[PDB]
């Protein structure tokens, strides 16, 4: 076809990827419903979307939905280990520029993002951004400000990326408006919680094949990811302990039946080894970080962990674990891809039968995507139906074309209206075969809602 | 204790010593509430407060009452439900010299009389200046029947979802006369009391009323809000096969993901009024139906006619009109098994065969079943709710809304929630009561996620 | 003019009858037997001494035995387990019953004796139904001439079966017995799932404590310990399990529980120093489930976290050293079957003392003492087995056999698997469950009959 | 060394890394290595072994070798081998013939390669079997080899049934130990192993969300119990079918609805007997019975579009896959995952929506689409296997006089004391602490402080 504008691991995997895409379409009714609803309208005609998000089968269905609605895209993954190579191949073989493979180096990861930004060595005529984690958003602001003049908006997938957007807005450096896709309930309380419930124990089993029942786990964090992670391990029969800095989230962990503990004596992290609860950490078989924070599994914790404990991170970035300390001081033995034994006996060489090692999964990167396939299609359906609606909304607002006085009034980080959140949810429920009841007019009046919704005030927490 | 004290009405004063024993146990189970008592007793922040209180007269409410008194308040108290009082709790409070008008098993006339006995003292309006309410009934009577009393009242602190809804409707219509705090929507209330409380107390009440095995049987929970979520878990953890109905697709999505089948009592979810719209095949398999919605007529007459023989029917929302019990009083014969447990014989109105097989079992005559057939939420859960109530009372009493000039009053006539910092401090005391240890952020960590080391840790938009 | 009974309050009979009528609808296996055998009257001529918790469920059992032709004289096998409305309804029906909630030990003994004697002389009993062995022991020690005419004993529970097997081992057992406990529709229904239902039930009724998020220690992980551990874990407790049997301990681990010992390295040497004080100081609730003696001992009780709840769901109260607590500590009754035990001394207590334990049912069977025991639909299985066991031994007529034939039949046996399966089928039908029927080819393939039994006798389920 | 056949010998280093890890996960098995290494109780044993050539089986093999045995090994299923485990064993100089993805013919050839060495019957004297295929081949094709064999140790429920049938028929030639019915096997492996590995295999094959979907589990024995839990703990709405009313009672009490694919449970052969409304709602069916044709052709026709079909019993005939080969078009998604298009036999529309997903072609799905049970669970089964091999080999049945052989030809289980000793090592691997009875407490309950703590009739 003459198409060379891509870079994947193995284009010959395209047929396999296409078979899995066709299966995933049947698992994604909200996203496929949007394809059918908007195909004739072509609401993304003229949109040119820079996309940076895990190049999985689920992302493939998202891409082809955007394209079916009229958009053009240039795509990269937002993590070096999260691509499914057959997914990237199917997208490239469909004539869609994608630069992504499993097991990129840091230099290749940056090169891939740059290949979406540049076409034929010059800035692509981008006018929309879809991001997961804020890396593409950051590169555009620091390196390509002239490109942002013509971009109508950013739709950001995940908690960490939203935080970075809010920091830019606070400092007055955000250049285009954004939709916080993370905080739709059909994203945050579906993807972040239930997705990790499905995919955490999945990745741990694929990486180690360890029995989990009867063993001791420590989950650092009890937000949406930490809630789902803790359920992922508890439902397998693990004895799960939970750590938290937010006493409200800790209260939920208690009421949910977990013991709440701190790696530090009386919870005080003063940087000394004496502050580490060695008795507690010496009994832990598995530690999982879920925070989006820095260094919540630190060097002294790693030194105190029970021999042969598994260490992994399911937050967005690998700096939740002090893997730099481990690269500097301990010998790494690869078991298989994305599974390393870290030998605490020294830096130079190891004994093949040493018993004093840790098992690190995905080199500390997002373990569900690194060691398995991330969240399943039916969960990602909710997140990516929101993504498509967010893209439609900002592209139709046409921020880049507004006068400066109107731009100032629209430069914000917003969420989708609750009515749309509900409409995504209903398609998900129908996908399960669920039957929602319709309010009578008197019942709708009694609780103060329209029969068709929205059904809750914007303050409702679900 | 006070000599000659007669300003109360309870079922049995001889239960007071028993009630006091249970209050002393409950104090050990309520560290947030008792922490406020220790912290603020010397300051006496409620000195001069005269609180009208209307909330279920349980042992837990007793600990709330005596905390308010310990901080300087005078109170006059009634229950907000005819079946929810624990008579030993009411007796202990009356024996302490605190005016309380409450017993288990009031008539509706007695229920209204009890509220009016708090409102009046010696035949005339008490000089109340604060209101604590659970469901809005006391709020409604004051606005409807004693509007002049509201000229002296600084605020209302409302406990529960239904009460807040009524307050918001009044605010929208310009009929709310004093500011209010929505205690319900603290996270240490709504996502503790409403959910976890019902998880503890729903299966408790069904067991006490019926002693039915729940494992292996079929349940239908109407609603999947906070109460519906907790109720569904109460039954699923006993091994019930639980189906969930909802009108809200987001809540229905959560029910699916939580492992429940989502179904409607009506074919295709459409109630067209007729019996033909009822999914008779579904309802004929249900052993237990629980209403959790705060809405009206969500278990209606046609559903009751279609239910499986000998199914249990109950309501854990605030008001009994979730179930059309009036239809059942009109058409079917009631056989009392024991207090708050009735067999409802679908064979006819007049008599019943003592061995008739075609009956339903109704708990608490459709009133809040956890309080009607058991003791409601446990002390350690009510700790969170009632710590919020005390902080709410202190805040509004200190604001002195009734002493403001008319212009400044319109600026503060609002329904507010407590700030998140206080929500967190309540949660911290609850966690410590479990022996949990919260970790402290390092300065670099707190900078990294953009919070203070002391909190708050989440933006107000966070849903937990 | 029926006076041959003693209950708390006969005016509770109408209430008891209402609850019996409900329970009948919850007990399809047992009522199925009532309907199937009523015309045949297989227990005509049976005269049954019965000793088992005088609950509503036992009421349905008694009236099934009577409906099948038997006469009975009844007592409870525990001082706190009677439901007074059940005893009243049975008495009001003209059935001799001696039972009330809150008996003294002297009254408990007197109640059993009133079943044994009628008009001051031995009743013409010829069958025994027992739960725990107390009636069986009194007959063997005190009324051997009565045992000469008794055809058999049907024994409900693990502890009573152990006592039977000891008698058989020693050559002191005088009549054959059926071990009803070890039907699968009893042991793996009643002992396990019944305790799942009623343990957290009784703890809530006695204390109204929140259980979610608190620390529990369950002593034992047999059938009762398995059901009890699930009762607490499903409420959200953090449950630790102790065991002496490493196979049961392995099951606890695989079921997601941490297995711990009250004693350092598991060595119970009798010293305070052997107590894992750090462990015991974390426990909010301890439950004993063993059928053994002193598995929650004085040194454990001294080390428990302040305000912990202590209770026992095994047959006898000696699982807990309550005698030590009576001797050393002050007891404050909260309400019936709930006591605070003040560890500050024996001579009085401060009403606001913080150093106390809460003891449920004075250490007696807590599900029956503080609630209503197992629910009717679970007891359906146990009591259908009891009825079938009574029929089997009564029809065998052991007492009428020659001495040489008695020696060949003096044993402790279980009911056959086909009966166990038929009880299970009625239970499943009560839930609306639909069992599949094997085709001839499938039955041939796995080597069973289409009607069962479906498993070899060695199968453990 | 050339006496082996595996997929890729260069995987040996990888397999060896995973064996070193597995050793740390198998305390009972490694404890037997340490305690019997001095005695060498299997010196002189020549063991024919036929069981899934996994990493876990590699630790079993090297334990038998560490205690003195020679072995020749094959897998007992065409899809269960882990190629890196087989390579590590071959690279250790141990004859093994096994790879993932064998044909039926290759599977038989592999068993024959253990039986024969240099074109002649090996001088085998012990048999270790999982499912009875090797046992059957020896009896039917190499009966004279059985005159030198001291015993068989059989792993699984289906193989035990086959052994009992031969004993009843007078065709069993050597004594056997039923390893399945140790509690540390049956009530650990069969139940908890499937709890770990069923949802594992379904995720690896389909990556389907399981929460909120409907499952039908056929059977509720030990495998059906663990399978049902594997699905329910993920949030599936699980229904259970059973022919055994006692097992069905357990399913009800465990919180499951008990249903039959057939109206009133009567499987009369007609489409009319199928409960089409029930089957049309099922997203996943799992067979666990060890029986034949429990997911039959009419059920397959009635299933909800895009339902997943799989089998975790020993043999693939639980599902009528022959019917589907005969009538419907198979589209391979990836190895051991096939879409079966119900539109017809010859060809399919790539976008057809009327298909079912079959995992592992109906073969044991946990080993076919994942890695079977985890090391810490297989520890219990394989410690029992080692002990049973030691017992039968030391009994030396083949060397006994005829009348002594008649008294010794039986199928037995290991004593409870050994069962408990395996369990103790497993418990210690979790860090659990077993309490020791006092002498008074032991006397009170009528046991020895040493145990056994339960009568042989106890069901746990
Ligand atoms: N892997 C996935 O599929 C996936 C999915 C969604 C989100 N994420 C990422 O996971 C991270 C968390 O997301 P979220 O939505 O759960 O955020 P969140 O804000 O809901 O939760 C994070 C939690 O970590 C806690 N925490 C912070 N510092 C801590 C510390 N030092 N010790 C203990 N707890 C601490 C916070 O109190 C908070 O409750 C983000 O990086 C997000 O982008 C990953
Ligand atoms: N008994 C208790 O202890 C207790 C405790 C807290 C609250 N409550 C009461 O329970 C009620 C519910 O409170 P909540 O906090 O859960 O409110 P909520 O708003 O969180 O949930 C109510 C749910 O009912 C659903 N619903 C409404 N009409 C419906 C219908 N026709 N069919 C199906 N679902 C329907 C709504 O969509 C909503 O999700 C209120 O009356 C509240 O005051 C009782
Ligand atoms: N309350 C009820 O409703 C009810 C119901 C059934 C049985 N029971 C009684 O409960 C008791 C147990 O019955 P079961 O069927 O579970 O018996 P079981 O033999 O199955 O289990 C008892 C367990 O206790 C363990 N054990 C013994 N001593 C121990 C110690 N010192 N520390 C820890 N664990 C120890 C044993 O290893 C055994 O596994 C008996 O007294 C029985 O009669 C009560
Ligand atoms: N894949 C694995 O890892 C693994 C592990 C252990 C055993 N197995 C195999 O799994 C199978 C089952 O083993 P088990 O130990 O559970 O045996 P089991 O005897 O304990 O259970 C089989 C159950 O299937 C039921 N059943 C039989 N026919 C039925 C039908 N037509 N419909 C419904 N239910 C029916 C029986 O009543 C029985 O309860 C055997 O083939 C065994 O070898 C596999
Ligand atoms: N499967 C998936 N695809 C894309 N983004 C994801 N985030 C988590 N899981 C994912
Ligand atoms: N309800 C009950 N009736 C009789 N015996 C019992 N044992 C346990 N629960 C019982
Ligand atoms: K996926
Ligand atoms: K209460
Ligand atoms: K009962
Ligand atoms: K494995």
């Amino acid at each position: 076809a003459g198409f060379t504008d891509y870079k994947v691991a193995d284009i010959t995997l395209a047929a396999w990827g296409r078979r899995e895409l066709i299966i995933a379409e049947s698992e994604m009714p909200a996203l496929m419903g949007l394809r059918r609803k908007y195909a004739g309208q072509q609401p993304l005609k003229g949109a040119k979307i820079l996309g940076c998000i895990h190049m999985t089968i689920q992302t493939g269905v998202l891409i082809e939905t955007l394209v079916a609605l009229g958009a053009e895209v240039r795509w990269s993954s937002c993590n070096i280990f999260s691509t499914q190579d057959q997914a990237a191949a199917a997208i490239a073989a469909a004539g869609i520029p994608v630069f992504a493979w499993k097991g990129e180096t840091e230099e290749e990861y940056e090169w891939c993002i740059e290949q979406t930004i540049l076409k034929d060595g010059q800035p692509w005529d981008a006018n929309m951004v879809l991001d997961d984690g804020g890396d593409l958003t950051e590169i555009l602001h620091k390196k390509y400000p002239q490109m942002l003049e013509r971009i109508h908006g950013i739709t950001e997938e995940t908690t960490t990326g939203v935080h970075r957007l809010l920091d830019m807005l606070k400092n007055g450096t955000l250049k285009v408006p954004a939709i916080n896709v993370n905080d739709s309930v059909t994203k945050s309380k579906n993807d972040n919680k239930y997705g990790c419930r499905h995919s955490l124990n999945d990745a741990i089993k694929r990486g180690t094949d360890h029995l989990l029942s009867g063993k001791q786990a420590l989950v650092i964090g009890y937000g949406d990811v930490g809630k789902g992670s803790s359920q992922s391990l508890r439902q397998e029969g693990m004895i799960v302990k939970v750590a938290e800095v937010d006493p409200i989230c800790a209260m939920q962990a208690c009421m949910d039946g977990f013991e709440v503990v701190s790696p530090y004596k009386n919870g005080i992290n003063d940087g000394t080894e004496a502050s580490i609860d060695a008795a507690l950490l010496g009994k832990i078989d598995l530690i999982v970080t879920t925070t989006g924070n820095v260094n919540v599994c630190d060097a002294n914790m790693l030194k105190a962990l029970k021999k042969r404990a598994v260490v992994c991170n399911i937050g967005h970035f690998d700096n939740e674990i002090d893997t730099a300390f481990m690269r500097k001081n301990w010998a790494w033995e690869e078991v298989k891809p994305q599974v390393h034994k870290i030998h605490r006996t020294g830096k130079d060489g190891f004994d093949a039968h040493n018993d004093d090692y840790l098992i690190l999964l995905a080199e500390g990167r997002l373990v569900n995507l690194g060691n398995a396939t991330g969240h399943p299609s039916r969960i990602m359906d909710g997140s990516f139906a929101n993504q498509v609606l967010a893209q439609i909304h900002l592209f139709e607002q046409k921020y880049a074309d507004l006068p400066a006085a109107e731009k100032a009034k629209r430069l914000s980080v917003e969420v989708l209206p609750k009515k749309l959140d509900e409409e995504v949810a209903l398609e998900m429920v129908k996908g399960f075969g669920g039957v929602v009841t319709q309010l009578t007019p008197k019942q709708a009046e009694y609780i103060g809602v329209s029969v068709e919704g929205p059904f809750k005030p914007d303050t409702y927490r679900y």
